[PDB]
């Protein structure tokens, strides 16, 4: 049995790669030191692998994205970065004032770099492959270098603004790049390189037969080369088509889908070629049933195994975790662990080893039908709300966190490492209120002092929710965050904000909004329970919050906003599978949003677009809406405008919160004025297009100031 692994990660037990990154940042390092440190990386990530699995990967340490890498090593290089001059120029493109644009990885919280086509010629740049290839091999160790898949590679990437994603798009970019590929992999050959790990995941998206007529061009041109494919993160819609492709061997996830295991027994598995079965999930750290496991390989005929998807959704290693709830660190596995558990499944397949390793459940399972709809419906719960509230004509408010001061950072650190802190946070808040209240905002908010950040706060605070100590997985560049578990049933014991709403409420006159995260992005960020459907843990965890709701409500509080930034963002791959997705994540923060009609209920949306979920946006319990409108000059509106039947209120972002620039009146005032084309004026709030926590005081201060005199001008 053949023992596959991919994608450790690479930021190591100690993070040595986000520290090492931000030194040579900061200068506190030299390209050379940053460099060592990196090779001990490396060596770090092929130890884990050469002690555990029969293939080790190579080209896997990369610098900042990896698609960013690919990028670079195809010439896909700006016009605006010049030159290219190695690590000052791709650190540039990565995190520079014009770096590449950077979003999620299929339906992954990792985040790549968009690479940008300027030309319709690649040409080889750098061969980090080959480069890391003989950086193990001048070591004795042989390796497989990985590498992304020209299609997966086009299919990641945008030119003049858009993707290139219709088949007409791809043809002639394809051919050009699978000619610096052919270089590529030449070159590895020619230096004695057995096998070279590409991976397809683009390959489990909704393409077309014309899709795959490309791609059984591209790898017939490279049908000499020891090629290893590989696709994960859903199944591959045209089996045949994919198992057709002149490759010797391929990889297949079947943890996060039943359609690759079904479509191989229907079509069964072509003899011209081996199996790689992907059997152990990268992106859940829960211990498996080895038999389990290897009954399924068995019915695959697979010679071989390896994880589903990558490692590097997972913590390094758990080893260290010893706070966790009693009992539950015994189920946990990370990403060393999984290098464990393949190894151990090898040996039992060889047969080498043998020893192998509801009051809350029930209100969820017997939820009345009517749970999912609030008490009256909007145009009845509207007079209701606006008769209570007294608002002007464009009302003003900010979306919920202000800029920290090192000294709110500094204090949040040393509390974390009571009353002290308590009496720190109730005295920044009764600065942001007072704050507010001189500018003249209508809505305010208590500025979230208190939060790390939107899912963590909570997750500390629910039952069948734990935390971690170094659960470290990368987000993006030398970003890391920690997962929470969710390893039980969901539910909220005590308040979890009261304190700090309350007390900003009393202190102004004005409305001061309540701020909670919606269920589905709890969950997202999170790891969850594999044997319970989705749908039952986004319900427990949203029946939690409808309790902190209704306190809020009994608190006096007249606003609540729910933010549920997944709620697009954990759409399955397929559209295919929307309908059903959309149904539960709908009903989910219908269940957290369950308020009194007298309660105004606000959800922020950072999609960039809502035209292909206007229809789901539709089913909301919310009343207020807000956008980020600012990027678009308002043209983000289409979708609303042209949604005959929307009665619903919008909050128009109308400043870009990612720039340290003041906008001027005009600047806002376009947007605004965009948006009243076809839509009623009584609809329209003026609020920022997110957050301020990434900003500063000096530029916070004025452009509110900009806000609030906009929404004078525009009333008259
Ligand atoms: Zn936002």
């Amino acid at each position: 049995t053949k023992a596959y692994a991919f994608g450790f990660p690479k930021i190591g037990e100690k993070r040595e790669f986000k520290k090492a990154l931000e030194d040579f940042w900061k200068g506190k390092i030299t390209e050379e030191q940053f460099e060592e440190e990196m090779n001990k990386l490396r060596m770090y990530m092929v130890e884990n692998y050469r002690k555990n699995v029969d293939v080790i990967p190579s080209n896997e340490l990369s610098y900042y994205d990896f698609v960013l890498d690919t990028a670079v090593m195809v010439g896909a290089v700006p016009e605006r970065f010049g030159e290219y001059r190695g690590l000052s120029t791709y650190f540039d493109m990565a995190r520079g004032g014009k770096a590449l644009e950077m979003t999620k990885f299929f339906n992954t919280n990792y985040h790549y770099l968009v690479p940008e086509i300027e030309t319709e010629e690649f040409y080889l740049l750098e061969n980090k492959p080959l480069e890391d290839y003989l950086f193990f091999k001048s070591k004795g160790i042989e390796t497989a270098p990985w590498v992304i898949g020209p299609f997966t590679f086009l299919y990641l990437s945008k030119r003049n603004g858009e993707w290139i994603r219709r088949p007409n798009q791809m043809e002639k970019l394809l051919e050009s790049l699978v000619s610096v590929y052919k270089e590529v992999f030449e070159k590895l050959v020619e230096n004695g390189c057995k096998e070279i790990l590409v991976n397809e995941p683009a390959f489990v998206c909704d393409l077309e037969k014309a899709h795959w007529d490309l791609i059984l061009n591209v790898y017939r041109e490279l049908s000499e080369f020891p090629l290893t494919v590989f696709t994960y993160y859903d199944s591959v819609s045209d089996y045949e088509a994919c198992v057709s492709l002149p490759v010797k061997r391929l990889h297949f996830d079947f943890v996060s889908n039943e359609e690759n295991l079904k479509n191989l027994e229907k079509h069964g598995f072509p003899e011209d070629k081996k199996l790689v079965a992907g059997v152990i999930n990268g992106r859940q750290p829960w211990k498996v049933d080895l038999r389990k496991v290897a009954s399924l390989v068995e019915k695959l005929g697979a010679s071989a195994i390896s994880n589903s998807c990558p490692l590097f959704h997972l913590p390094v290693t758990l080893e260290l975790e010893n706070n966790l709830p009693g009992g539950l660190k015994e189920k946990l596995a990370f990403a060393k662990e999984k290098l464990e558990e393949l190894k151990m499944l090898k040996d039992f397949l060889e047969g080498k080893t043998f020893d192998l390793p509801l009051q809350a459940v029930e209100r969820v399972r017997n939820l009345p039908e009517d749970s999912f709809r609030r008490e009256k419906e909007y145009t009845e719960r509207d007079r209701i709300q606006r008769e209570r509230l007294n608002l002007p004509l464009f009302p003003t408010t900010t979306i919920g966190s202000f800029p920290q001061t090192p000294e709110v950072r500094k204090m949040r650190s040393k509390y974390r490492k009571k009353e002290e802190y308590e009496a720190f946070i109730k005295e920044q808040i009764k600065k942001a209120i007072e704050l507010q209240e001189e500018i003249g905002l209508d809505v305010l908010v208590h500025g979230e002092f208190e939060r790390t950040d939107m899912v963590e706060f909570f997750a500390e605070k629910l039952n069948g929710i734990a935390t971690t100590q170094n659960g470290w997985v990368l987000s993006y560049g030398s970003r890391c965050y920690r997962p929470p578990i969710i390893y039980g049933t969901v539910t909220r014991p005590e308040p979890m904000t009261l304190k700090e709403i309350t007390y900003a409420q009393s202190l102004t006159e004005k409305p001061v909004k309540g701020m909670l995260t919606g269920p589905v992005t709890i969950m997202s960020w999170s790891y969850y329970r594999e044997d319970i459907p989705e749908r039952e843990i986004a319900y427990q965890i949203a029946l939690a919050i409808n309790e902190e709701v209704k306190d809020l409500e009994e608190a006096g509080i007249k606003i609540v906003q729910i933010d549920e930034p997944a709620f697009r963002e954990k759409a399955p791959i397929k559209k295919s599978k929307w309908p059903e997705y959309f149904e539960w994540a709908i009903n989910a923060f219908n269940l957290a949003a369950n308020a009194r009609p007298e309660t105004q209920i606000h959800a922020h949306m950072c999609y960039s677009d809502f035209n292909e979920i206007i229809e789901y946006i539709h089913q909301l319990e919310f009343d207020v809406i807000s956008i980020e409108a600012s990027r678009s000059k308002g043209e983000i509106i289409s979708a609303f405008e042209n949604f005959k039947g929307w009665i619903k209120q919008i909050g128009v972002g109308v400043w870009d919160i990612h720039s340290p620039a003041v906008p001027s009146i005009n600047e806002m005032r376009e947007i605004v004025e965009r948006v009243l084309r076809v839509l009623p004026k009584e609809l329209i709030w003026i609020n920022p297009d997110c957050g301020l926590k990434t900003r500063n005081w000096d530029e916070v201060i004025p452009s509110l100031r900009n806000m609030v005199a906009l929404a004078k001008e525009m009333r008259e």
